[PDB]
DNA sequence: TCAGTGGTAAGGTCAGGAATGAGTC
DNA sequence: GACTCATTCCTGACCTTACCACTGA
C-alpha cells in the first residue's frame, strides 16, 4: 500500500520530535513536574553568560528564552511542546518536498544527497548556496569548510539561512528573525541518529510526486494521540486531535462541482465546462412553474473575480485545491493570460478557517504548491492567503490601542471611533474604538467554538477598510505602531472573513456527539443552537446557512443521523419548509477508507438557501458496498431516484427523508395499527457490568434460580446477542438476591420494575444484520440491550401474533427503512404496524418450538438433555447419518413454517415486497448457511460438521468423565460448590454405568502410565455405549472425522494416536471456544514442554487441590522420570555407533521434561502451603488470576499477564 | 429539584486465512 | 535444501454499555 510508510512513520515522527524538544526545553531550564507544574529556574548572568542550573548560554540568548517563558505561563507547557515540535515537523516536510520537486532557486538539496545514501549535496557547493542566502557572510562559511571539522555549525546555519529565505514566499510558516524555535532546534542534525535521518530514508522518494502526501501526513501525525483521546469527554486543547480526518477526492469534487459548477452552468448553459466535470449532476425535469420561479432569480452574467467559496475547517486544502481547479477552469474558459490566474484566485476567491494552527499550515503549503504547479514566478510575489486559524482574544484592551496611534499617522487614534466616542453602543462601547471592541469582545472563547462565532454582516465593509490601515502600518510605521499592528492584524482579518457573505460553503464538519462535547461548548449549544444542540456536525450544517448569500449553495457530506434520528425531527421541519434539496449521494458505512467500524455512516448532500416546495431532488443510494464499487456506481449514475417531491417527505410523521420507499408501502403503513406503548427499555447497572453479571454455568446451580428451588441468587437475563429468531440467547445471569438489594445500593437503574418476571418478546438493540424478536418466558429479566415488549392486560393481540407479525419481511422492510443507524431504539420499534389474523398464533408456536428444539441440543444450554449420537445402538457413522436427517428435517419445518406465515402476510396487504438482507435466513444451528457463515458455493462444510461433530461428543465424554453428566440420568447432575455433596451422589449410583473421577484431576499425559488416563476412558466410553464388537471401526471413524478438519493428517498413526494427539493440542483450544474465555475445566500445564498436563474441574476445586495434585501425580513423576534417566545411562556405555545416537537424542529430551517438571513442582508446592480457597460467585475472571502461572493462557481469560512470585 | 423512563455514539473485538521467522533432518 | 511448528498481519463481520436527555410531581 502507498500509505503505510506514511502511517508508520508519522506518529513515531511525532513522538521524536516531542522528545527533543522537551530535552531542549529542560537544557532552557523550563521544565514541568509529574503533577504538570511549571519549574522555571532563576537565570543567572555572569561573565556576560547566562546560566540556568546546571547549563549555560550565551548573554545574546537571555531575550528569546523569555518569550518562551511567557508561552509557558499564558498557555500550557504540553502546548507549547506540541506546538513547537508539529512547527518544526512542517517545515522540514515543507522543505523536503520543495526539494525533491526543483522549486529551491539554488537548485541544490538540503537534506539529502543524490544516490549517495547518508549525505547532503548543500555542502559540496558551499559557495553557490551561501551566495544564494547568506551573501553577506559567505566567505567565513567558505572558511569553515576549508576547516574540515565543525561541519555540524556550517549545516545548522546553512539550515538557518534557508528558512529565513523562505519566510518571505510563506509568512505563516517561516519566520526571519528573532525566532525562539530556533532555540528549539536539535543538534546533531548531520549525525546517523538525528530525526532527518527517519524523514529523508523511511518515505520512498516516490511519495512525494503529488499534493496528496500533505493530506496523508495531516491525518497519521495525530492518530496515537487521537486512540489517547477518544470514547470520553475531549477537552478543548483535544478538539482538533479527535477530529482531523482526510476526506476522500471524489467525495470532495462531488461536492465542489454540484455547487460552483452548478451556479456557473445555470447562467452558461452552454459552455465547455460540464464536460470537464465528471460529478456534474443533471437536474430532474421539473413542472413549468418551477422552471418559471428558477428563471427569475438567475443573473444574466456572473463576473470571475466575484466568487466567493469559504471552507469553514479547511483541514489539509482538499477542498480548496478542488474549488482552485474549477475556478482555473472557469477562468481560462472566460479568457484570460495563463499565467496570472494563480494569483487572482488565492487573492479574491478562496476562503479559509480553522481551529489548528497545524491545519493552517498545512492548508496554506499546498495551495502554494499548488499555485506554483502553475506559475513559475510565483512564491517571488507577496501574495496574502485569506486562510487563517482562529485566535482567542486575550491581550490588553486599551495599550494596544495607545501603541498603535491611529491620530499620528491618518487619523481617529485617541477618541475617533467608527461612531462617537461617548455614544456606549450596546454593552462594550468604545474603550478605544467601537468597531475594535465590538469586535474583541466577540472572541474571547475562540479556542472552543471556533467558525460558530456569529459575526455582523453590517460591520463587514468597515472591518474590510480597518484591516487595509493595518497593513499599511506594519510596513510603514515606527517600531511600536509595527507591532501593534502585527498583534492586531488576525483578529481583524478572522473577524472580516466571518463579516463575509459567500456563494457556496463546502465543508467536511466535524463530528462529535453529546458524550464528547464540554461544558461550555453545551452550554453554547444550548443557548445558540436550540434545535441542533445534539451534534457537532448539525450546528456547522445549520450555522453554514447563516453565512450564504440568497440563492447560495450548502453541500457538505456528514453523518446520516439527522435524516432519521428523532432528536433532529425539527431540524427536519426547518430545512423543509425554507431551503431546496438539490442532490444527495447516501454513503452509509464502509466509505471513508482508513477508516474502520460502522459508527461513521455518511452521506453528502448540495442544499440551495431558496425555497420551493415543488422540487424534484436526484437521489443516489450507494450504501452496500467499499469505496471504489461506491465511486464507480456514482460514475456510472447507478441507483437513482427521481420521482418524488420535496413536500411528499412530510406524509409520514417526523417526516424522515426516506428516498426509497415504494407508494403502496407508505399507503400501507399510514393506514394500520402500531405496536404503541408495548415496547419498554430495561434495567441497566451503574458502571458495574462485571460485577452483576455472569454466564450461567461458572455459578453454582443451587443458587441459580431457573434449575435450583427456594434460595435464589442468580436470575437469567436477555441482553441481546446476535441475530436470532424465536428462540435463544440464554447465556446471561444476573445477581438479584433479596430483590436487588445490592443493585440498589450501587444506584443502578432499574427501569420498569414491575414487568419483570412476565413473558412477552425482546430485541437486540444494537445490530447491523436485520431485525428479530425472540420468545421470552416467565422467571426473566430483561437488559437495556435486551429491551421487551408485553401484552395488556386484556387486549385484542395475543404475544404469538406479535412475534409472527415482527419476524415477517414486512416488519424487516419496515424496520430497514426507519431504523438504518445501526440502533432499534423502544420509541422507533413503538411504531411499527401489527396484523392481527388467527392463524399467524399456532405458525409461531411450531416456529417456538423448532427453535427451541434447536436451541436445547448443545451443553451450553441449561436445558441439554443428553448427547445426540448416543441415543443410537447401531453404529456411530449409522447415529451420525440420524443426527444430520434430524437436523434437515427441522430445517426444513422451519422453512415451510415461514413461507406459510409470509404468504398469509401478503395476501393481506396485496402487495409483494423486495427481499432485504437476511429476509430469507433461517436461524438455527441445523442449517449451515447460519452456522458457519456463507461461502461462494455451497456443500463445502460437510468435513468441518463431522469433525465439529465428534469433538462435541469427546467434550460430552470428558464432561461424564468429571462427573459434570452421566449416562443413567439426564441434565446436569453436580454442579455444586467445593466437592461437597459429591460422596452421596456417588454412593446412590448416579454414575453406576461409567464410574466418575474420585477427586476431580484428569491427567492429560501421553502415555498410559495413569490409570485415570483420558485416552483410555474415551476409549472405554466408545466401548460401553456402542458394544465392543465394533469398537476398531468406531476409533477409526472418530480419528478420520477428527483428522478431517480440527488437526491436520498425519502420516503414519493409529486411531488412539490421533485421539492423544487431539487432547494433548485442540482440546483446550475447542473447550475456550465453547466457553467463550470463561472454562469449566481449568488447565494445568508445566510450561512449552508437555512435562505435565492436568485438567481440574471448577465445580470440584477445594483448598486441598493442589495439595492431592502434587502428591499423588507429580512425585511418582518425577521418580518415574529419574528411573528412565537412570536407565539410559546404563545403556549409553554398552551401545556405540549410530545404535547409541537415540538414547542420547532421547536423554536430552528426558533431562529437559525432569527439570521443568522440578521448576514446576516448586512453584506448585510454594502455591500448596497456602490453602488457597475461592468463591464462585466472584466469577471465571477474577479467580484465574489467583495462581499466578501454574495455569495456561491466563492473559487471555484475565485480561492481564501472570504474575510471578 | 428529584424520580422515572428513553437515546445515542469519527469504536472495539474477534475468527481466520496469509506472511515471517527460528528449530529439525 | 527443504520441512515444521509458533508468532504476527491484516481483514472483513458483528455488536456494546455508560452516561446524558426529556418530561411529570
Ligand atoms: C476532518 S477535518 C476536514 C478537513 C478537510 N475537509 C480535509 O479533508 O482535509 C475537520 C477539521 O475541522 C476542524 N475543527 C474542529 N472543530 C472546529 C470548530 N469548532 N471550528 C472550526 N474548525 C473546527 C478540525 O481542526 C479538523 O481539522
Ligand atoms: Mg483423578
Amino acid at each position: 500500500m502507498n500509505t503505510n510508510n506514511i502511517k508508520k512513520y508519522a506518529p513515531q515522527a511525532r513522538n521524536d520530535f516531542r522528545d527533543a524538544v522537551i530535552q531542549k526545553l529542560t537544557t532552557l531550564g523550563i521544565a514541568a513536574d509529574k503533577k504538570g507544574n511549571l519549574q522555571i529556574a532563576e537565570a543567572e548572568t555572569i561573565g556576560e553568560t547566562v546560566r540556568y542550573g546546571q547549563f549555560d548560554y550565551p548573554l545574546s540568548t537571555l531575550p528569546r528564552r523569555e518569550r518562551l517563558v511567557k508561552r509557558a505561563r499564558e498557555q500550557g507547557f504540553e502546548v507549547l511542546v506540541e506546538h513547537c515540535a508539529y512547527t518544526w515537523f512542517n517545515r522540514l516536510c515543507a522543505i523536503r518536498y520543495m526539494e525533491l520537486h526543483g522549486y529551491l532557486d539554488h537548485g541544490f538539496r538540503m537534506l539529502s544527497h543524490p544516490e549517495t545514501p547518508t549525505a547532503f549535496e548543500v555542502l559540496d557547493h558551499v559557495p553557490e548556496v551561501a551566495e544564494a542566502l547568506l551573501p553577506e557572510s559567505k566567505a567565513q562559511l567558505v572558511e569553515m569548510k576549508l576547516s574540515g571539522n565543525q561541519d555540524e555549525a556550517l549545516y545548522r546555519e546553512l539550515l538557518l539561512g534557508q528558512c529565513h529565505a523562505l519566510h518571505h514566499a510563506m509568512p505563516f510558516l517561516f519566520e526571519a528573525v528573532d525566532d525562539e524555535a530556533e532555540l528549539l532546534l536539535p543538534d546533531n542534525l548531520t549525525r546517523t541518529d538525528s530525526i532527518l535521518r527517519g524523514l529523508v530514508d523511511d518515505i520512498p522518494e516516490e511519495d512525494w510526486e503529488q499534493v496528496e502526501v500533505i493530506g496523508w501526513l495531516y491525518q497519521f501525525y495525530i492518530s496515537e494521540k487521537k486512540d489517547a483521546v477518544i470514547g470520553k469527554v475531549v477537552k478543548s486543547e483535544d478538539i482538533p486531535a479527535a477530529t482531523q480526518l482526510f476526506t476522500p477526492n471524489w467525495i470532495v469534487q462531488y461536492l465542489v462541482q454540484n455547487s460552483v459548477g452548478r451556479q456557473w452552468l445555470q447562467t452558461y448553459p452552454d459552455s465547455p465546462l460540464k464536460d470537464k466535470m465528471e460529478y456534474y449532476i443533471e437536474p430532474a425535469e421539473q413542472t413549468p412553474e418551477v422552471q418559471a420561479q428558477l428563471a427569475a432569480i438567475t443573473p444574466a452574467s456572473i463576473e470571475p473575480e466575484s466568487i466567493k467559496v469559504l471552507d469553514p475547517a479547511c483541514g489539509s486544502g482538499h477542498i480548496l485545491t478542488e474549488a482552485y481547479n474549477v475556478l482555473k477552469a472557469i477562468y481560462e474558459e472566460r479568457g484570460y493570460r495563463t499565467r496570472d490566474i494563480p494569483q487572482l484566485i488565492l487573492e479574491n476567491n478562496i476562503f479559509g478557517l480553522d481551529i489548528d494552527d497545524r491545519a493552517a499550515q498545512l492548508s496554506g503549503f499546498a495551495m502554494l504548491m499548488l499555485a506554483r504547479q502553475d506559475d513559475r514566478r510565483i512564491l517571488g510575489r507577496g501574495v496574502r492567503l485569506n486562510i487563517v486559524s482562529l485566535q482567542e482574544s486575550k491581550l490588553d484592551i486599551a495599550e494596544v490601542w495607545t501603541k498603535l496611534n491611529f491620530h499620528q499617522h491618518m487619523q481617529r487614534g485617541s477618541m475617533g471611533d467608527m461612531f462617537t466616542q461617548g455614544t456606549a453602543l450596546a454593552n462594550t462601547d468604545s474603550a478605544e474604538y467601537k468597531l475594535l471592541m465590538r469586535t474583541l469582545a466577540l472572541f474571547t472563547s475562540a479556542k472552543t467554538l471556533g467558525s460558530l462565532i456569529q459575526v455582523p454582516q453590517e460591520d463587514e465593509a468597515a472591518l474590510k477598510a480597518f484591516l487595509e490601515r493595518l497593513y499599511r502600518l506594519a510596513v510603514e510605521g515606527d517600531i511600536q505602531q509595527k507591532e501593534a499592528a502585527a498583534e492586531l492584524i488576525p483578529y481583524i482579518q478572522q473577524a472580516w472573513i466571518l463579516a463575509q457573505r459567500y456563494d457556496a460553503v463546502v465543508a467536511n464538519p466535524p463530528y462529535m456527539g453529546g458524550k464528547g462535547m464540554n461544558g461550555d461548548l453545551k452550554e453554547f449549544a444550548k443557548k445558540q443552537f436550540p434545535d441542533s444542540k445534539s451534534d457537532l456536525f448539525a450546528m456547522f450544517m445549520q450555522h453554514a446557512f447563516s453565512l450564504l448569500k440568497e440563492n447560495g449553495f450548502n453541500a457538505q457530506v456528514n453523518m446520516q443521523s439527522w435524516m432519521f434520528l428523532s432528536s433532529y425531527e425539527a431540524l427536519r421541519g426547518w430545512l423543509l419548509d425554507n431551503k431546496t434539496f438539490i442532490t444527495m449521494a447516501h454513503l452509509g458505512a464502509r466509505a471513508f477508507g482508513q477508516i474502520s467500524g460502522e459508527v461513521v455512516q455518511t452521506t453528502a448532500w448540495v442544499i440551495k438557501n431558496n425555497h420551493s416546495g415543488f422540487y424534484k431532488p436526484v437521489f443516489f443510494r450507494l450504501v452496500d458496498d467499499n469505496e471504489e464499487h461506491k465511486k464507480n456506481n456514482l460514475l456510472n449514475r447507478m441507483n437513482c431516484f427521481k420521482n418524488t417531491l420535496q413536500n411528499d417527505f412530510k406524509k409520514i410523521p417526523g417526516s424522515p427523508i426516506a428516498y426509497w420507499a415504494t407508494l403502496a408501502f407508505i399507503n400501507s403503513f399510514l393506514k394500520l395499527p402500531a405496536l404503541g406503548t408495548r415496547a419498554v427499555k430495561g434495567l441497566d447497572t451503574n458502571g458495574s457490568i462485571d460485577v452483576f453479571l455472569r454466564r450461567w454455568p461458572e455459578v453454582s446451580i443451587n443458587s441459580f434460580d431457573a434449575l435450583g428451588k427456594g434460595n435464589s441468587k442468580w436470575f437469567p437475563i436477555a441482553k441481546g446477542g446476535e441475530l436470532r429468531k424465536w428462540f435463544g440467547n440464554h447465556e446471561y445471569i444476573i445477581n438479584y438476591e433479596n430483590d436487588g438489594i445490592e443493585l440498589r445500593k450501587n444506584k443502578a437503574n432499574l427501569r420498569n420494575k414491575d414487568m419483570y418476571f412476565q413473558e412477552g418478546g425482546t430485541w437486540t438493540v444494537v445490530s447491523t444484520t436485520g431485525f428479530s424478536m425472540r420468545y421470552m418466558p416467565k422467571g426473566f429479566l430483561f437488559d437495556q440491550g435486551g429491551s421487551a415488549v408485553f401484552c395488556e392486560n386484556n387486549d385484542e393481540l395475543s404475544i404469538y401474533n406479535i412475534l409472527a407479525c415482527m419476524n415477517s419481511k414486512y416488519i424487516n422492510y419496515s424496520a430497514s427503512l426507519i431504523c438504518p443507524t445501526l440502533n432499534f431504539t423502544t420509541g422507533d420499534v413503538r411504531k411499527f404496524p401489527v396484523i392481527k389474523n388467527n392463524h399467524l398464533e399456532d405458525l409461531a408456536k411450531k416456529a417456538i418450538e423448532i427453535s427451541k428444539a434447536d436451541w436445547n441440543q448443545f451443553e451450553t444450554s441449561w436445558e441439554f438433555s443428553k448427547n445426540k449420537l448416543i441415543e443410537h445402538k447401531g453404529n456411530v457413522a449409522y447415529s451420525y447419518a440420524s443426527y444430520c436427517n434430524f437436523q434437515d428435517k427441522l430445517y426444513e419445518q422451519l422453512v415451510n413454517i415461514e413461507k406459510n406465515i409470509n404468504n398469509i402476510i401478503e395476501e393481506i396487504l396485496g402487495f409483494k415486497i423486495e427481499t432485504t438482507e437476511n429476509s430469507e435466513l433461517i436461524t438455527l444451528n441445523s442449517n449451515k448457511i447460519y452456522r458457519y457463515g456463507q461461502s461462494e458455493t455451497n456443500d463445502t462444510f460437510l468435513n468441518r460438521h463431522r469433525s465439529d461433530t465428534i469433538s462435541e461428543l469427546i467434550s460430552y465424554s470428558v464432561g461424564c468423565q468429571m462427573g459434570r453428566y452421566s449416562l443413567d440420568r439426564e441434565g446436569l447432575v453436580y454442579a455444586h460448590e467445593g466437592n461437597k455433596g459429591f460422596a452421596e451422589l456417588a454412593a446412590e449410583g448416579a454414575y453406576k454405568t461409567f464410574p466418575a473421577d474420585n477427586d476431580g484431576i484428569l491427567p492429560l499425559m501421553d502415555d498410559e502410565w495413569f490409570e485415570d488416563d483420558v485416552t483410555s476412558r474415551v476409549k472405554e466410553f466408545v466401548r460401553t455405549v456402542w458394544g465392543e464388537e465394533h469398537l476398531q471401526e468406531n476409533l477409526e471413524f472418530i480419528a478420520e472425522s477428527l483428522c478431517l478438519y480440527a488437526i491436520k493428517p498425519k502420516k503414519g498413526e493409529s486411531a488412539l494416536e490421533t485421539i492423544r494427539r487431539y487432547l494433548s493440542t485442540q482440546f483446550w483450544k475447542d473447550h475456550m471456544k465453547m466457553y467463550k474465555k470463561r472454562p469449566i475445566y481449568w488447565l494445568f500445564s508445566s510450561g512449552k514442554e508437555k512435562a505435565f498436563e492436568c485438567l481440574v474441574y471448577l465445580h470440584r476445586y477445594n483448598d486441598a487441590t493442589l495439595s492431592r495434585m502434587r502428591t499423588e501425580y507429580v512425585v511418582p513423576l518425577l521418580a518415574r522420570y529419574q528411573a528412565n534417566i537412570d536407565r539410559l545411562n546404563d545403556q549409553l556405555d554398552e551401545a556405540s555407533g549410530g545404535e547409541a545416537t537415540r538414547l542420547k537424542r532421547e536423554r536430552d529430551s528426558l533431562i529437559k521434561k525432569f527439570s521443568e517438571l522440578r521448576s514446576y513442582d516448586d512453584r506448585l508446592r510454594h502455591y500448596a502451603d497456602m490453602r488457597i480457597s475461592i468463591d464462585l460467585d466472584d466469577g471465571v475472571k477474577v479467580n484465574y488470576g489467583k495462581f499466578g502461572d501454574l495455569l495456561a493462557d491466563v492473559k487471555a481469560i484475565t485480561g492481564n499477564a501472570p504474575e510471578a512470585i
